[PDB]
């Protein structure tokens, strides 16, 4: 626990537009053992209010003019993170502060984001099971007071396990994976893409980097992972993420799946861990 | 400074911006661009749409499902870049693209953003003459197929003496020139002691942005080193125009009212829309 919080009389989530004096965070939050985050706003409060649905219209919580968005449905958290580790670091900074306030303990985040494949049908359902830097690295970098620190990511394999099993006694219209995640810091350049503003490598060392990355077991590829798997383990809660593919990397990188199969993809995760919720207290 | 591969596409799909390069005529729709000004928040960057197109004589050509949202003002273009340098560069390799298959050349970004003062007032308005990270290096650093690359981040000081220059002319805040610091997170990167997660000394912490403040840096944000390399490595010209919300020397917390805020955030756009009248923007 950091030790400066108490210093605070009163403390400002500038990001979600709240403060400790808006309400109580014991009695507004401590129930919630679940928080669902993934990149869009629209997305996450789209799972929100399926949730609610299965549980029992979703109101958000966070102000108005606030970055992120903020929903509740029993023991569950919904926000959004925005793309990118500095933007989710934000996301999750703030979340587990509040998780601090509310008095809520080993609580399981769940990233719902996309992905771009390795090896795997896109509209594949990828559950991690390490994420890693486009070194392969299991670690999250970081530069503290212009000092280099590094911290190592735990995905939540035991809860990783319980949702594959549970898609085998489920008939989703998709494949659900078990294999590594690599998080970038770009979607283009670090991702290999060849279609960026930039390119400095040839198509030959692109597919040398990710065949290599296929064959260490990575199955996709996003821009959060490593931050969300290394975060909320220091701050004793757990992580896991289920992202579905919207291309297979090894053939391309363009992302040519139309806006209505996008989104049908995209709502894919949700449905496997809607159920998973369902069934684990997460509503009831 | 031209990437080949994008010849052998016969469409190019702007994912997060919802269109193609076969929705639009982009030699004939986009070719006039000379200016982009792009923010985190897409309410706050249609507003200045909206105050730049009154000014004048606003519409999403974004796609509804869209990342990001995309304006346009005479010559002038309008996108948010959401929070981070991931993010922004996100938004500046399509748009970018966008240029290049619009034909544009010599284009100026200009990024008008909130942030972190250091040892000025808050409200103020700081013309970045520098971005760096950290380490107080002009560099935005990258991963690419696993390998390290550095690239130098360079300020449009031209334009930036000149925005100085009418500030003087126009303005109850201070408007200061000085260094920008992009940092990887809103806490722990930014030396706040109020994160989920702090592992130095307000000592510490003293010392390091105290010793930023002395090498010339006035404010901090998240985007800055991203931007002002991205669009020199392109060809382009970038600034960044960012108000402050708080003085770091003092305190972390975002102690101001909402309605405050909005107007502190507002500030940048009071002064980059009379630039862009003067300057053939509109
Ligand atoms: C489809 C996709 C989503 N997010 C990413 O980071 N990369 C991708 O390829
Ligand atoms: C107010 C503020 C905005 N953006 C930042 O990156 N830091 C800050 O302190």
């Amino acid at each position: 626990v950091n030790s400066h919080l108490s210093e605070l009389d009163e403390d400002v989530f500038h990001h979600f537009g709240f403060t400790t004096k808006s309400f109580d965070f014991k009695e507004k939050f401590g129930d919630v053992k679940f928080v669902c985050v993934c990149g869009s706003s629209g997305r996450i409060h789209n799972f929100a209010i399926s949730m609610a649905k299965l549980a029992g219209p979703v109101e958000n919580i966070a102000g108005s003019h606030a970055r992120f968005v903020l929903y509740k449905v029993d023991h569950i958290l919904f926000a959004d993170h925005g793309m990118g580790i500095p933007s989710a670091l934000i996301m999750l900074h703030e979340v587990t502060k509040l998780l601090h306030y509310a008095g809520c303990k080993d609580v399981l985040f769940i990233r719902l984001g996309t992905s771009g494949g390795l090896g795997v049908k896109p509209g594949t359902i990828v559950l991690s099971d390490r994420c890693v830097n486009t070194k392969l690295e299991p670690y999250n970098e970081l530069c503290i007071l212009g000092k280099p620190v590094r911290r190592q990511t735990i995905v939540d394999l035991n809860t990783v396990n319980e949702l594959k099993k549970l898609s085998e006694n489920l008939s989703l219209e998709c494949s659900v994976v078990v294999g590594g995640t690599i998080a970038a810091n770009d979607f283009y350049e670090e991702q290999g893409r060849l279609d960026g503003s930039i390119c400095t490598f040839s198509k030959e060392e692109k597919l040398a980097f990710l065949q290599s990355a296929y064959e260490h077991g990575i199955r996709n590829m996003e821009m959060e992972g490593t931050a969300i798997t290394s975060h909320c383990y220091l701050t004793g809660h757990r992580a896991i993420l289920v992202c579905v593919t919207a291309v297979n990397r090894l053939e391309g990188d363009q992302i040519t799946i139309s806006t209505d199969e996008f989104t049908l993809f995209a709502q894919r995760p949700g449905q496997l861990v809607g159920e998973y919720l369902k069934r684990n207290n997460g509503i009831i």
